[PDB]
């Protein structure tokens, strides 16, 4: 009865940086060719949704954000193929068009398609499918998942198990995913490692996770914020830092401490420092460090090339380096068969109309993910 | 017999920065317990060395450059195992003890008995075998080649075959199996993929003998010296570029020659600008940059981490990865074998005694290798 109508809903709008979202209805145009309309069930807040907030991530305003989510199919457009109405499905933030050279190459992963490198704020054909006060309101990175209903693009989503828990298997969508593949996948900890984790949130957590996956004998969780060292211990982590208790830099204090430098570094924050840092701290002639966090818009940071010359490996990732649409239904799978855990990342639930309240405990340092509830 | 004596020889002093090289009479020592005594054959003109000459390269002076070279064992010091007086033998200027943790590492090569990364110009135990008109003089990278006599420590000297040609052989020492090495092991260069090699020197060049040994389909050099292009087809480039003649920067024409950049790139010169150039024009997602030019002294590069976050990986490497002592006669051995051929970097053949003209022929831009030959 919906199929084919535009359909009226609540949905969570920034028309402003710096400024709470409004909670406020949308007009969600129905899905055209090769896209497909769905009822959301479950969104985690990622810090990444917050930069956009913060005008460190720059996006097009005004906007629906929202990228770590799970749903149900509503309606499909003319062409669609890969779900149908009642599947449970994840909105994928980096697409799988499968077709280009991206998608092609064995360890490729940001698709030509992405909406993250030169960000539009529009489905795949250049417009928007969300109206607001009779406004066109952009969609961020083919998802907006901060949506009662969303449309996306074919590409941007994956049909997952009939049976998953959305409420848990949302974080696969982005937080779960990029860390764990971050440290099993980009990185490829080896066992009886020692790895260096620069922050200790959602995404952090998940590094932890798969580098214990891969038998890492030493995890040092790095974070100014020491409350969060106990659940970093919990999922895998050897021993903590808090670089604030330190006279010399970190990146001394983690050579020291690994007789040399780490095996693998992990940047999961943010910073142009720490990416130096997290680089320095890893074996000048053998280390990896690996680049997860989202730089701040347009800024560069400076490094003596040297730390590379001497051997050192440098690499960031989008998405733990996973080709999103085959590997989110493996690792809902996977997570249904018990081989990870979500609910450590999980600290808060609220409703979706508790959004602000979810982005307050985000900003307090007190969450890891607030998972809502539409 | 000179074996247990003071050797008065002829060298190369370079007694301060930007002058020409002093060549007269040196004393050279015995060699001490687990040291060798080398009397060289040939040596090549390697940039790095004109490094030290114009202090991109700091080290402490006065010093006894050179450090790509062939000689025959003259004598052992008490306790040395590995080679023999006759013996033809390479200088190591990365040495192998055998015993560190990146020694031991699968994938280290950059041994933690270096005098590269904090230079003391010394022996292993900190002293100097070499005196000029009564005054200690450094070594260098534990080789001094430039000198008809070194002593050098034995992890920093390996045997080779007793028919090698010396003449052409020490550019294992260094160019050939640096380039070489970057390309088939560092960068581990794909069949059929698309490299670019920025820099068409004797290192440039032995990269783009790799990439073809690899199996490359393209391979474009860049040089902004024209004259340069011949001898980088002969050797397998495909294409030929040169900065100066286009009005976009160069990492958007090699981006848009390659269909959406490379495979892998090569920074095989020694700027700032080119290193973030060549790590630009590697494809986004999963192409790969090897650093092997050596930067100024204590100069920081600026570049945009999403350069990385989107997957790319960027590192360097000393000596082509290799672990020099095992390497270098393996390397020996296939050059006897024909797997690879070194006369394509030897564009001038001079005596010892006409070394400032070697640096000139360098400094020109007229010469890929020279070799002196004592
Ligand atoms: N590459 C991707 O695909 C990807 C995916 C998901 C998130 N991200 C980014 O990853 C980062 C982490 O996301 P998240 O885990 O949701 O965020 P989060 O929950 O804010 O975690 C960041 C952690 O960093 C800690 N921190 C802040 N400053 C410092 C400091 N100077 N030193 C040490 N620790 C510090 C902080 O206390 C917090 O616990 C953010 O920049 C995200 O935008 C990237
Ligand atoms: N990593 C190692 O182990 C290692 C070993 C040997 C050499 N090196 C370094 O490698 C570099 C090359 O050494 P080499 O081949 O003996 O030197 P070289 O023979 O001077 O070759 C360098 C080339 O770069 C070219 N060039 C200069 N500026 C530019 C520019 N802006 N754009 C494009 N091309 C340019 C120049 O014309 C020349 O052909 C030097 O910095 C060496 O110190 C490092
Ligand atoms: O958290 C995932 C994530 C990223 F990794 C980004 F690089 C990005 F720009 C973005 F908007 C995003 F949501
Ligand atoms: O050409 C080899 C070479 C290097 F790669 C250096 F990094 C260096 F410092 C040096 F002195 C040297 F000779
Ligand atoms: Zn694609
Ligand atoms: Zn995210
Ligand atoms: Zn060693
Ligand atoms: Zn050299």
């Amino acid at each position: 009865s919906t199929a084919g109508k535009v359909i009226k809903c609540k949905a969570a709008v920034l028309w402003e940086e710096k400024k709470p979202f409004s909670i406020e209805e949308v007009e969600v145009a129905p899905p055209k060719a090769h896209e497909v309309r769905i009822k959301m069930v479950a969104t985690g807040i990622c810090r990444s949704d917050d930069h956009v907030v913060s005008g460190t991530l720059v996006t097009p305003l005004p906007v629906i954000a929202g990228h770590e989510a799970a749903g149900i199919v509503e309606s499909i457009g003319e062409g669609v193929t890969t779900v149908r109405p009642g599947d449970k499905v994840i909105p994928l933030f980096t697409p799988q068009c499968g077709k280009c050279r991206v998608c092609k190459h064995p360890e490729g992963n940001f698709c030509l398609k992405n909406d993250l490198s030169m960000p539009r704020g529009t489905m795949q054909d250049g417009t928007s499918r969300f109206t607001c006060r009779g406004k066109p309101i952009h969609h961020f990175l083919g998802t907006s998942t901060f949506s009662q209903y969303t449309v996306v693009d074919e590409i941007s989503v994956a049909k997952i198990d009939a049976a998953s828990p959305l409420e848990k298997v949302c974080l696969i969508a982005c937080g779960f995913s990029t860390g764990y593949g971050s440290a099993v996948k980009v990185a490829k900890v080896t066992q009886g490692s020692t790895c260096a984790v620069f922050g200790l949130g959602g995404v952090g957590l998940s590094v932890i996770m798969g580098c214990k996956a891969a038998g890492a004998a030493r995890i040092i969780g790095v974070d100014i914020n020491k409350d969060k060292f106990a659940k970093a211990k919990e999922v895998g982590a050897t021993e903590c830092v808090n670089p604030q208790d330190y006279k010399k830099p970190i990146q001394e204090v983690l050579t020291e401490m690994s007789n040399g430098g780490v095996d693998f570094s992990f940047e999961v924050i943010g910073r142009l420092d720490t990416m130096v840092t997290a680089l320095s701290c890893c074996q000048e002639a053998y280390g990896v460090s690996v680049i997860v966090g989202v730089p701040p818009d347009s800024q560069n940071l400076s490094m003596n090339p040297m730390l590379l010359l001497s051997g050192r490996t440098w690499k960031g990732a989008i998405f733990g380096g996973f080709k999103s649409k085959d590997s989110v239904p493996k690792l809902v799978a996977d997570f249904m068969a018990k081989k990870f855990a979500l609910d450590p990342l999980i600290t808060h639930v609220l409703p979706f109309e508790k959004i602000n309240e979810g982005f307050d405990l985000l900003r307090s340092g007190e969450s890891i993910r607030t998972i809502l509830t539409f």
